[PDB]
């Protein structure tokens, strides 16, 4: 499961990026 | 195949994140 | 020793979104 782990920590920081994302327009614009 | 497609996958989202971290900086700047 | 590589990028990444997270969090408080 080594390359099976690492492909579930990549979708995870792909998600914390996108929210990243959402925050910064958050603040941008809010 | 997978390693090729996580190494793809690792070079995308390094790049995004030096695009948030420009927005981010331009914001705190600004 | 691309396995490897590949673990060491994202371990890294993890602690570069925690640190853009608290940026964001400062531009909220700011
Ligand atoms: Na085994
Ligand atoms: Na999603
Ligand atoms: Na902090």
């Amino acid at each position: 499961g080594e390359l099976a782990a690492l492909k579930q920590e990549l979708a995870a920081l792909k998600w914390e990026l996108a929210a990243l994302k959402e925050e910064l327009a958050a603040l941008k614009y809010g």
